[PDB]
């Protein structure tokens, strides 16, 4: 009779959750928390007064870092920016749902943007629409890599990833404060260029720092944009021997320096993979230093050299 | 003609196809492979009235949830099997699943735009399935926490039952939220709350019970299983040390021995006497709704 009581006080209110409880779940997101000024940038074309702006800064915040502790555990990464990775201290469980739980965190702080219903729909589509298309590249990504030679994506196919899964936050930011703007054309196409800029660059730098980084995308065996190209030159070039053994090395997921060193060689000197993307970032780069009528611009460059 | 291939690429839409699709899906279809769940949804109905179609897209939005939540929680317990049949992570990997699940809440969140175009609604639809799967994933997280630290908290009944109002109560009062805000026609959350702990309860006790006459994966997992927290608690209230460091220390092996599983059973069963208290529990919980249609309709 008083464990009826009990239970119907229970049933007949909220769900109890102490600052305690949410305190020891946090502990993964915490962790890492150990591009303002992109956004920043950004609002001077923009407009949205400072509140706003913090709001949709700690919306993006939430988002990239909760996505990169999934990728983490996604990727197998022993480290994140000289440091270990969240599911390698608080375990996998832990960390996943952490990083899930601050998704709806940050899908709940859009109502702190409008008190407006017809802005607010926006924003909340906007929201879930770069969310579908985050986990659309991300999965394609991964199934490249964890099927591989399933599946051998071209450039083509590469490019549409990296749209998805790269220009996914990219737009989402951008295209948050375009709806939010109370002040010329769509930025959306400038913020692709930026996040497929982005994604080559970060993709060649892995490979680069470490010839010149441990190359750990080889480690996890991530189609990446040099892998991708050096792939279908041999194919194509007829390099039989070669494309077997960027995929034996792929797929032997390694942390042998010499075993990387020697793939990235072969980048280097027999499929020319490395200079090949070299000029294919500097291409893109010079596609927004020399739209001097501005067809895709409104300081953006600074940015675009620290974009790493 | 470089310069080209990008300009149209970064004007237009990413690009995904049908087959893009296809591939996502997989660890998805997988776990498909309902009649219950789809018959809980319409027995509500006829107090809520909904219009079959606009039931439909609620049964689709708590189909996607439900099953995502079930591939994210069998990662998160390592779990082999899944209603006798071998979990998707274990056959497209812990990557694909992770993701795909991740993208099936989201695909679930863009069908709850489809229910109403009416504006004032369509925001507390929202706000529904957000703090619910808030809620979700708080109480999953105390579950997780719990088993991971180990011993550093040992639950109490009280606690367990929070954990579980939010872990097994959320999918239950989104479900119920949703259909009560779009009906044309006292809330039935208390009821759908009661629901839901008897929903867990159950689920830890046959658990165990199953296996007494025979998985008992949660040993092997070591949640703190209500039964669990009920013989924790009763060995250290009635101060036998031994015994309720023994139960600790079964359960931090982690084990798939059917031996040691069947003596920590037997620990539950004669000392603690732990599967009768929940026995016993269970029906009271239910006794409850069989005995003036205070909680149901
Ligand atoms: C999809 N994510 C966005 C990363 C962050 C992109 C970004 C967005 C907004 C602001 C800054 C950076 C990419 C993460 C990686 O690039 P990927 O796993 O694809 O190689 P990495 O593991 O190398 O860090
Ligand atoms: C969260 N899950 C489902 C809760 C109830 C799911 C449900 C089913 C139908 C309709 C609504 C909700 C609780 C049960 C578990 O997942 P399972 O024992 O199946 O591994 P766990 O105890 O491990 O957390
Ligand atoms: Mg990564």
């Amino acid at each position: 009779n008083k464990m009826e009581a009990k239970i119907d006080e229970l049933i007949n209110n909220d769900p109890v959750w102490s600052s305690q409880n949410e305190s020891l779940i946090s502990k993964p997101y915490n962790h890492i928390l150990l591009r303002l000024n992109l956004i920043v940038q950004i609002n001077r074309v923009m407009n949205l007064p400072k509140d706003q702006l913090a709001i949709v800064s700690q919306i993006v915040e939430l988002l990239h870092n909760s996505s990169l502790l999934i990728d983490d555990i996604e990727d197998n990464a022993p480290l994140r920016r000289g440091q270990t990775t969240s599911h390698l201290i608080f375990g996998v469980p832990s960390t996943i749902n952490t990083a899930n739980y601050m998704y709806f965190r940050a899908m709940q702080l859009v109502s702190q943007l409008t008190t407006k219903e017809p802005l607010y729909h926006n924003l909340i589509t906007i929201f879930n629409e770069e969310l579908i298309n985050l986990h659309r590249g991300q999965g394609l990504d991964i199934y490249w890599r964890d099927f591989l030679p399933e599946i051998i994506p071209t450039q083509e196919m590469y490019l549409n990833m990296v749209m998805n899964k790269t220009g996914g936050l990219f737009r989402l930011t951008l295209r948050l404060m375009e709806a939010l703007s109370p002040s010329g054309h769509s930025l959306v196409p400038f913020i692709n260029l930026l996040g497929i800029i982005y994604q080559i660059r970060d993709d060649y730098l892995n490979l680069k720092d470490f010839q010149m980084g441990f190359a750990e995308d080889i480690t996890e065996g991530k189609l990446s944009f040099p892998i991708v190209h050096a792939l279908n030159f041999t194919k194509t070039k007829g390099q039989t021997e070669q494309h077997n053994e960027i995929l034996r090395i792929l797929l032997l997921r390694t942390s042998d320096k010499d075993i990387k060193l020697k793939l990235i060689q072969i980048l280097e000197f027999d499929t020319n993979s490395l200079a090949y993307t070299k000029n294919f970032i500097n291409q893109l780069v010079n596609m927004i230093k020399n739209d001097n009528e501005n067809k895709y611009l409104p300081e953006l460059l600074y940015i675009i050299d620290h974009l790493s």
